[PDB]
């Protein structure tokens, strides 16, 4: 039920290669709940197109208004569920890094993980 579960890497690239090509001003990020999150709600949409300057502290803002409640607590957002990255970066320079080879840029947020 993870995105990479429910689409081949084919299939995620060929959405990826149409992304690129009808928004190519915008960074495309797959955003989803930690498996195990128990406080946090969900959010109402996994695809992100976001643009190449935001922030990552910009972008913690754009999915807490995605929260299917309006929760205000602290969250983590965790690129590829493991790597902690500056919050003043923006997302080009997170796509740029950070990017799957199916060409999304994949974050999880929780509340608590441990590693």
């Amino acid at each position: 039920r993870p995105f990479k579960q429910r689409k081949s890497l084919a299939i995620r690239q060929e959405e990826v290669a149409g992304i690129r090509a009808k928004f190519p001003n915008k960074i495309p990020v797959v955003v989803e709940r930690y498996p195990r999150e128990t406080f946090l709600p969900p959010l109402d949409k996994t695809k992100f197109l976001v643009p190449q300057e935001l922030t990552m502290t910009q972008f913690l803002s754009i999915i807490r208004s995605r929260m299917v409640l309006r929760a205000t607590e602290a969250f983590y957002l965790l690129v590829n569920n493991k790597s902690l990255v500056s919050m003043s970066a923006t997302m080009a320079e997170i796509y740029r890094d950070y990017k799957d080879e199916d060409g999304f840029v994949y974050m999880t947020y929780a509340s608590q993980e441990t590693f």
